[PDB]
């Protein structure tokens, strides 16, 4: 249930953590920054060296065509799925999920996404509804908005959740909100003993 | 002004075609497929074997911490412009302007953007009149639609204009309604002489 966002730069580094805290996570996310710093061969790295699955945090929001030349590059290099943006049509999305797994953007948490993105919010959702994506992502900051979107959303789409809070019981509660997975960072991979963050965060989430 | 996108994975077949076309265009548009298969130095590469400016079209759609690292790295590997959505917010487009130029997606050319993109052009032009950037995207498949943002939109920001009519005399009607640059992809990468399919483009553009 544990995705730990991945965003060491510093390659090799970011390699020794993910693979300390391999036995505690369900997946990792690699963004934009790390595969350009280490190339698109990171992917396959991290899976032979963890075992986990990876999510390519790609935000793909081009044309069709152009969204398949990237996707078939990113799921060959070994991803097990790649994130999109639902804004960019239906078209642009169905060309990703034709050639992987794929998790649609329905919400983003930070100031602009409240000019254009989140006013949209229940609408990706109704779109993410017939696309039938693996799963959906969506701030976790409050276990009630995690609760909203699971509420309109088609059972079978996971939710993953980011920003869900470091406070003991955060995790526990993003999860019986509604959350598949909660998107973990800094607190794992800046703690002086990431495995051992990942281990309390598993803890606190198979616990009461 | 011919922008030649260059979306192939491989980058001795990318050098060569920009070698050979170099003549007939003004920049080379380099996207997620050609950074992906050659590593984001290609765009150091292109710029000593050509000596055009480069322009990253990467659809920059995140939050302002993520979109500022992507900008960093990539203005820093020697591109001159990047390519940012204007959907994701004002913030995040200006992480990206405090590193370097950029051109703003205000409309699509695709089915898809009829979704939710294109109903929100006039919103976008807006916003881009107040932002600055250097240019923004605007499809030219009609002519009609570059002079309506022509009409619209500041007069020191330029117009790129890809999906031009891939039938007769449409890259100079685009440019004649408005189009600073025509921006060019398959139709010349994928030609069996590029170097005669731009020029042909070329010398429309510049004839009368």
């Amino acid at each position: 249930m544990i995705v730990l966002a991945l965003d060491v730069y510093e390659g090799e580094r970011a390699i020794k953590i993910a693979k300390s805290v391999k036995d505690y996570i369900s997946m990792i996310k690699v963004n934009w920054p790390l595969i350009l710093g280490s190339g698109v061969d990171i992917i396959r790295r991290l899976k032979e060296e963890t075992g986990v699955e990876i999510i390519a945090d790609l935000k793909l929001a081009d044309i069709p065509n152009t969204n398949r030349l990237i996707a078939r590059k990113v799921f060959g290099a070994g991803a097990d799925y790649v994130i999109v943006h639902t804004f960019v049509g239906r078209d642009s999305v169905m060309a990703v999920k034709e050639l992987g797994e794929i998790i649609m953007v329905v919400e983003m948490s930070h100031p602009g996404a409240l000019e254009f993105i989140n006013p949209l919010t229940d609408r990706f959702i109704e779109v993410a509804n017939e696309i039938e994506p693996f799963g959906v992502i969506a701030p976790g900051t409050r276990p009630e908005r995690i609760g909203y979107i699971r509420d309109r959303l088609k059972e079978g789409i996971k939710i993953l959740a980011p920003g869900i809070g470091a406070q003991g019981g955060k995790a526990k509660d993003a999860v019986k909100a509604g959350a598949d997975y909660i998107i973990v960072g800094r607190a794992i991979y800046n703690a002086p003993n990431p495995r051992e963050a990942a281990k309390a965060i598993y803890d606190e989430i198979r616990g009461v």
